[PDB]
């Protein structure tokens, strides 16, 4: 059955210089592999730990991550006007890869992804989208869509690894083909009789594996592309 993620809060409003900590709750053992992303205001997503407690490339040691078992945490020691940004956890250890609801962080008081090709369609309608990779060698990593929804939740829709083998969530299987180009370096996703829940902000991420044989991190995020699915 799905993993549950679960961030208790959905927001905490500390002061310049504080300490605050985000707590993450899996309804199941994850075996350690546990994310964490920062979304900017701007939308901005970035990785900040994978393991558990490995810092992603640029983030300070401000930043601690704990947990095991199914209790896990973000803490963010000498609060900063950059720390002002959503928290999402996310487990890599089964499929469907799963987020948390975000925490936001509110005050008192190179490698390239570039997506396109969303748009406004009815129930039943089709819409491809891509994401165009640039700086890396493309054909060597996997790579996912995630989509955020107008709720500001994270939903895994899919995933493909660099030799084409996919993997995708149960309620968009049968509907939506991901494939790639890797002599092009353009990840694809073809949707098909779209429904009006699939209308979301859809990002193109990386995939770095973290530990064989499937546990991945989302290294890399593009800006996103916008479907919109109206009757
Ligand atoms: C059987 O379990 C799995 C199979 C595949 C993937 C997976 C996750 C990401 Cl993010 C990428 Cl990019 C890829 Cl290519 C595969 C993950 C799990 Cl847990
Ligand atoms: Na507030």
């Amino acid at each position: 059955m799905d993993i549950q993620m679960t961030q208790t809060a959905s927001s905490l409003s500390a002061s310049l210089g504080d300490r605050v900590t985000i707590s993450c709750r899996a309804s199941q053992y994850i075996n350690n592999y546990l994310n964490w992303y920062q979304q900017k205001p701007d939308g901005t997503v970035t990785l900040l730990i994978y393991y558990t407690s490995i810092l992603h490339s640029g983030v300070p040691s401000r930043f601690i991550g704990s947990g095991s078992g199914t209790d896990y945490s973000l803490t963010i020691s000498n609060l900063d006007q950059e720390d002002i940004a959503t928290y999402f956890c996310q487990q890599g250890y089964t499929l469907p890869l799963t987020f948390g609801a975000g925490t936001k962080l509110e005050l008192k008081r190179e490698v390239k992804l570039v997506e396109s090709g969303g748009g406004l369609v009815k129930p039943g309608g089709s819409l491809k989208l891509s994401c165009a990779a640039s700086g890396f060698t493309f054909s060597t990593y996997g790579m996912s869509w995630v989509r955020q929804t107008p709720e500001k939740r994270l939903e895994w829709v899919a995933s493909i690894s660099g030799g084409g083998d996919t993997y995708y969530t149960d309620i968009v299987k049968g509907r939506v083909t991901i494939s790639r180009d890797n002599d092009r370096n353009i990840l694809y996703l073809q949707m098909s009789s779209l429904r009006s829940e699939d209308t979301a902000m859809y990002h193109c991420t990386r995939g770095a594996l973290v530990r064989l044989p499937h546990y991945y991190s989302m290294d890399y995020w593009g800006q996103g592309t916008s479907v919109t699915v109206s009757s």
